[PDB]
């Protein structure tokens, strides 16, 4: 057997910022649209719809980007609720970006976060995607299946 969830975690709120320069505003959304369905037909509570749309970003202009559109989602919202995820979009070759991002995440914005290389944004492999799920459910406080 493949892994499966027990517990199906909850995303009501979530954004997507893109640091690929080969990845299109729609090709983000098509992309987090797909990943948002495989995760809500794993057993997961999904919100098929961001609090705000892709943007794309330098990634020399990491901090800066996370905490505006942090800021900008967060206030969004109704009062007291909160973004329960950020899917990130990454070159394959990204260098400092992945460390730096995870840190701005998750020790100045307190908030789980996804990344997803371009080379896999592209295909949106079935597998890949049930597997991003996958880590998406425990980060989030879910439970998977142990093989």
């Amino acid at each position: 057997s493949n892994k499966k969830m027990i517990n199906g975690g909850t995303v009501n709120n979530w954004i997507c910022i893109n640091f690929s320069r080969q990845v299109q505003d729609n090709l983000a959304r098509t992309f987090c649209q797909e990943l948002a369905q495989m995760c809500y037909v794993s057993g997961m509570a999904f919100n098929p719809e961001p609090v705000l749309p892709p943007v794309s970003a330098r990634p020399e202009q990491v901090e800066k980007v996370l905490k505006t559109r942090y800021h900008d989602a967060t206030s969004k919202l109704s009062q007291g609720k909160e973004i329960d995820l950020l899917i990130v979009i990454l070159p394959d070759n990204n260098g400092s970006l992945y460390g730096d991002l995870k840190r701005i995440c998750e020790t100045e914005l307190g908030i789980v976060s996804q990344c997803c290389l371009t080379k896999h944004v592209f295909k949106m492999s079935k597998q890949y995607m049930a597997n991003v799920a996958l880590k998406i459910n425990v980060k989030v406080g879910g439970r998977n299946t142990v093989l």
